[PDB]
């Protein structure tokens, strides 16, 4: 772990002593991207535990949510991807964070967009929980319009190669380490989406994959909600401990 | 390990997103006090390794040294104790440091004064390397005048109770955890000083004590210089890990 030496002046009487403050720097940074209908607050318990590992963390409200709940029906994936890029840039650009060591931790919609993020920004470690899949068609349409299409159900129950889908393509290019967490009984992002993701990541340094037994997409049982916290934190510990 | 949640604004286009930055806070702080003829720089290798444990560290030039080399012949223990208090206050008062968790790490003269420090400021952990002893007589005299007295040799080879010496008294009151490191063949601060210190600390939560085999007061052999680094860092790890 690295230190920053900052010269300082210590007053004592008519005089001032010279000194050095050593503080942490070049720390790994973790970015949490929430799913649709979520908020910056769902991740704080995990963000906290990550700070425990010696990280700097950031959560934020995607547009179309919270302070921009007003955009729920108009916001495009284009715009939400711009949000993730903005958060990323602000986290990477902090002096005490090492831009070469950013983890992104994305959920459902957030997970999809995070997958995409990696083709445009450096992500050392990528952790996806129940990432959504959508058709490449209609990038600049309202994201709610994507779930309007009843055929979405079928699409997430189909087999899909990297060639069929921009997110899956991004994974095929992805070279970092990957954590894939799924909810055994998810009916929103069911196993076949996961199967497609796992299959597409055949260039990552590593691919870890936890399934939470009997969970649903919300991880609505407390114990599942905590299995995931433990899964994520064990992985970050292993990933970030390594360095 | 504790986190500070700081709300932030993330710009993206005409809009600004709300977010939270989580950063470390309430960290333990370590203060290094150098010996006579030393400087803030002797400790940086250790300060560094301490930042590695999740600390904030500080080293500084005692008056009569460096930028105040001019005061070498006049500076009193009074004034050097004021310096240590000043450094301490500046370290404790940092927002990301927990004032209830400050380690002081003092060498020879610095060690003596650090012992004294504990009777006037809260020190959770106190690590003394070859701490000097001087007669209580003449507080406001030039510290160089103390070594002028040829009888100093004898005094550091005598047995001394807490009642005979203000520093030793401070230890008797000390309740934190204590690390005592000695150089086996030190002729400046020889074993009997150490014996007096060890004996006087019979109220500390704990008393660890390493002797560096065959070392001299300067730890002039590289390997001894590193035994001490390892000794100090193992102890801090155990002390500060504990919490
Ligand atoms: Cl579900
Ligand atoms: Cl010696």
């Amino acid at each position: 772990m690295e230190a920053k030496l900052s010269s300082i002046e210590i007053p004592v009487g008519q005089d001032e002593l010279s000194g050095t403050l050593l503080t942490p720097t070049g720390m790994p940074g973790v970015l949490f991207v929430h799913g649709w209908g979520g908020s910056q607050h769902h991740s704080l318990v995990r963000a906290r535990e990550a700070v425990g590992l010696g990280c700097i963390c950031m959560t934020f409200d995607l547009r179309g949510h919270e302070g921009y709940a007003s955009m729920r029906q108009s916001v495009t994936r284009a715009q939400n991807l711009d949000d993730i890029k903005a958060a990323y840039d602000q986290l990477a650009s902090l002096p005490y964070v090492d831009a070469h060591s950013i983890a992104v931790v994305g959920l459902s919609y957030g997970g999809y967009l995070s997958a995409l993020l990696t083709r445009e920004r450096p992500v050392e470690w990528l952790a996806l929980r129940s990432p959504a899949l959508y058709k490449d068609a209609h990038w600049d349409q309202p994201k709610v319009s994507l779930n309007a299409d009843p055929d979405l159900m079928d699409y997430r129950r189909r087999a899909l190669a990297p060639g069929d889908n921009l997110a899956l393509a991004a994974c095929a290019q992805y070279k970092g380490d990957v954590l894939l967490v799924e909810a055994e009984n998810d009916v929103i992002v069911p196993h076949p989406v996961m199967r497609n993701y796992a299959d597409a990541f055949t260039n990552a340094r590593s691919l870890t994959s936890r399934v939470i037994a009997g969970a649903d997409h919300a991880l609505s049982v407390k114990e599942h909600q905590q299995e995931y916290t433990r899964a994520l934190i064990d992985w970050l510990t292993e990933m970030v401990v390594g360095r």
